[PDB]
């Protein structure tokens, strides 16, 4: 028997903004059916206080999609709209099993490219150094697929005890915090006038070595805030 996740107040008022898509972007449950008690092995409470989410395969996903709030619809903002975008986070990353390589947790997307993604990532060297088992961003400044297409930066090593993360977008800059610590001003300017921008969160399990390993991220809050 699992628990739900909107069994406990603590998640509720981001369910009331969001989508869950599992275990693609095309399959959906409503933030209505989050609120009404929505549970699987994929998206349940853990040890009562985590909203915990699990997926297996290349480029699946159980991830939180930012809508509109209160029955809204899918919401769309952009990163020169003057509104300041915020989501806040409290993770716990547990150990990856064997085979899972990179799994995205929190994102900025949009309807042409990402223009965020925090993922957690077994091992890659970024600028002459190499780092392992690690928090990363990657930015996008434009939309080709070679390296200049993207600022890739070392966040934070995972830790054992979750780690917060506050992500703030305002007048086409970016600057992300983790543990109350600053950790990237990032020029946003290319997504200029792309308004169909949004927040999503969870886990998009990105190149595993096997399809049958499973990505598993544990929530301890979650809020996306506008103001
Ligand atoms: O930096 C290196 O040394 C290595 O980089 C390797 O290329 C990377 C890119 O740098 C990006 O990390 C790129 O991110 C991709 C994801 O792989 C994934 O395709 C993602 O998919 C989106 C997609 O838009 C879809 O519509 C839906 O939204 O799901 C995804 C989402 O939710 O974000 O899109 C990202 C993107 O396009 O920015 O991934 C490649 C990669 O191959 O993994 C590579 O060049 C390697 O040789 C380098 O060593």
């Amino acid at each position: 028997f699992l628990t739900a996740v909107s069994s406990i107040d603590t998640f509720l008022p981001v369910l009331n903004e969001a989508k869950l898509q599992w275990p693609t972007s095309a399959l959906a449950a409503s933030s209505e059916e989050l609120l009404g008690g929505y549970v699987g092995s994929q998206f349940y409470l853990q040890d009562g206080k985590y909203m915990q989410f699990q997926i297996a395969g290349s480029s699946n996903r159980c991830e939180l999609r930012q809508m509109i709030p209160d029955g809204g619809s899918e919401i769309g903002w952009a990163v020169d709209d003057g509104t300041t975008h915020t989501a806040t986070s409290s993770i716990v990353v547990p150990e990856q099993v064997d085979g899972v390589e990179e799994v995205t947790i929190m994102q900025i997307n949009s309807g042409e490219a990402p223009q965020l993604r925090i993922s957690w990532i077994r091992s890659k060297s970024l600028d002459g150094v190499a780092y392992e088992d690690f928090i990363m961003s990657t930015v996008r400044i434009g939309t080709g697929d070679s390296s200049d297409n993207f600022v890739k930066t070392h966040l934070a090593d995972r830790t054992a005890g979750a780690m917060s993360f506050q992500i703030d977008v305002k007048d086409s800059k970016l600057t992300i915090t983790v543990n109350g610590n600053v950790v990237v001003g990032q020029d946003l300017s290319f997504w200029d006038g792309t308004d169909s921008c949004y927040f999503k969160a969870g886990a998009y399990n990105n190149n595993p070595t096997s399809e049958s390993a499973t990505a598993r991220i544990k929530f301890a809050a979650l809020a996306w805030v506008d103001h």
